[PDB]
């Protein structure tokens, strides 16, 4: 809501002009201490919460481009490129299903200084071209970064994994972005802790029961799990229920950790004119489904049922492009 | 097409005024000898054919109400009743899913003479109330009927079952109806030989790829497999593709045998002012599906896929009434 004040009378951390304007209402995600019972209650009920004092990535709070470039080593890093502010990721494996899909984002491997220089050059000419670096925190990075990575609050996050009954830590991703970068609305099938390090990022989350308002791509499409709605220019004729969507909103800064529950939609943007952003994400496999299914189902279980129906139909028909026509055949004049 | 002539200059077997008028075009089903290779080719390709000389139910050609009443015995027979000419059958087991479904047909058990008398009484007062008797040909009927039943051309129909690779003979049903009786359009999941004995019945068949034009009820509805379209007063707003339906038509009389392939729609009506009708149906389980599935699929395989999706969805959601809403959720703004 109202912008927080940096310690030491350093002024507001951000102002309203750094947030993009959208067509839907939002309400705040709770900001709570990790020792607060309400925070544990929210995570257990699969609702989002911002924890302000986990110290989850404390040793990484000194990370910037200068520190990382000298200590991360001389390895190759995956840099994603976009022509606009919207980063449009896609699944290359599913490109065969949609021969007319034209990719808008592009990946490239380079050294860290190549990433820094291409970053600085774009800011110099102001070319509106934006970049996103993604890298796994393992032993392939330099020694000093490994020391920092080992210094994460593994005690806290291991206990969270234990208490919630989650599966194994799937991925631990370092994310470095440019001001204005937007990852459009999408949902994931894993639990996530979103650990902010440098700069500020506005996170807008939508519950799984907003499926009907957000219109995800077909499961076999390369943009599977992403919303088809252009938040900047929504097509109300194709997507009429986008007029009904309501989100949960928060701005996370250094030291904050946001819990993004599995199947929850999230739209993440780096604040305009806010400098670079650095985030470390942790993803965990969800807990195994309880063997005594309790009716009526939760929204996220209906999402999984719909995903499976689309998958099985694509295999049974021998061609995922026939999924749509058959589903319409099933419905028209029978269920609508 | 043109009405056939009875042997012995006995005049046309029927005239056009005995056929009900419908809104769709039709073309004739081939009438062929059972020794004709074309007939074997049609049955093997799952296309309908009228065989004129099988002698399948030859000993039953002397069956009428007087002969049957004296020789079928003093057992109970299932008599279905309808207020109009349309016999609206339903699955009582599925009535729990649709508490607002009101049955229009009614079943009652009675002696054969009770059936004859209630038949004659309705014709006397001309009450437009119509009846349909259904009974399995087994050893529970009288001795003389068993002799006749044993006299069917079991050699011919056993060889057909063998050649097509069909499963076991599921049911062998005696059907006695009144003039004007209509069994509305529906499809079955078994192979059928329709053996006409007394009177004439107009059979209108639609291929399985007419699913989209005939709008079957939801699988969990008591009228599962039946068309929702009132052929007498079609609702083109609810059922727009009924304007595109095209049928295969024939009038079968004594001695004729119609092959109704599995998943083919059929609408059967006893000719107006044509007297009672008598039919014996034979149903067989279809051949096991070939283990090497050949793409793209046949229409009837897509029907089975759609049926299974509706079934599994009803079980997964714990309530078949939620099938419709979820299917719409899956489709709207995504596949339509
Ligand atoms: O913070 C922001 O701006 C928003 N970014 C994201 O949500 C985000 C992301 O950045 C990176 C990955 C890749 C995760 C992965 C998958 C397979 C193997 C390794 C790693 N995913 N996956 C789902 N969401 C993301
Ligand atoms: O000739 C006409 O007027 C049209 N009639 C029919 O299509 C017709 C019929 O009459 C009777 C039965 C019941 C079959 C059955 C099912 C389970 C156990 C025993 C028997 N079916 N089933 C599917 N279609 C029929
Ligand atoms: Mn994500
Ligand atoms: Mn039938």
């Amino acid at each position: 809501g109202e912008p927080r004040e940096e310690a030491g009378a350093l002024g507001p951390a951000w102002d309203e002009s750094q947030l993009r304007s959208y067509s839907f209402p939002t309400r705040p995600i709770p900001r709570l201490s990790q020792s607060d019972p309400r925070a544990e209650e929210l995570i257990e009920n699969e609702e989002p919460v911002v924890l302000t004092d986990t110290n989850l990535v404390y040793p990484a709070l000194k990370w910037d481009l200068e520190y990382l470039q000298e200590n991360i080593g001389n390895g190759d890093f995956s840099v994603y490129s976009a022509s606009t502010h919207k980063f449009l990721y896609y699944d290359e494996k599913k490109m065969a299903n949609f021969q007319n899909f034209k990719p808008r984002s592009n990946r490239e491997e380079m050294k860290f200084h190549e990433f820094v220089e291409k970053l600085q050059d774009i800011q110099q000419r102001g070319g509106e071209e934006r970049l996103y670096l993604q890298q796994t925190l393992n032993d392939t990075v330099g020694r000093k970064i490994v020391m920092d990575f080992l210094g994460f609050n593994w005690n806290w996050i291991n206990k969270q994994q234990g208490k919630r009954g989650w599966g194994q830590l799937t991925s631990n991703l370092l994310l470095i972005g440019m001001e204005g970068n937007v990852t459009p609305a999408h949902y994931d099938e894993q639990q996530n802790f979103f650990a902010q390090i440098k700069g500020y990022k506005r996170c807008i989350l939508f519950p799984p029961d907003q499926f009907e308002c957000l219109y995800p791509y077909p499961v076999h499409h390369p943009c599977d799990r992403q919303s088809q709605v252009d938040f900047d220019n929504p097509d109300y004729e194709r997507f009429p229920n986008f007029q009904n969507v309501v989100g949960y909103e928060t701005v996370v800064g250094p030291g904050d950790v946001l819990y993004i529950p599995m199947y929850w939609w999230h739209h993440i943007e780096s604040l305009l004119n806010g400098g670079i952003t650095i985030t470390v994400n942790f993803w965990y496999k969800g807990a195994p489904t309880p063997k005594r299914i309790e009716y009526p189902l939760k929204a996220h279980q209906k999402v999984a049922i719909m995903r499976n129906i689309e998958k099985m139909l694509g295999e049974a028909l021998g061609n995922p492009q026939e999924v749509g026509p058959l589903l319409n055949t099933m419905i028209k004049g029978r269920y609508n």
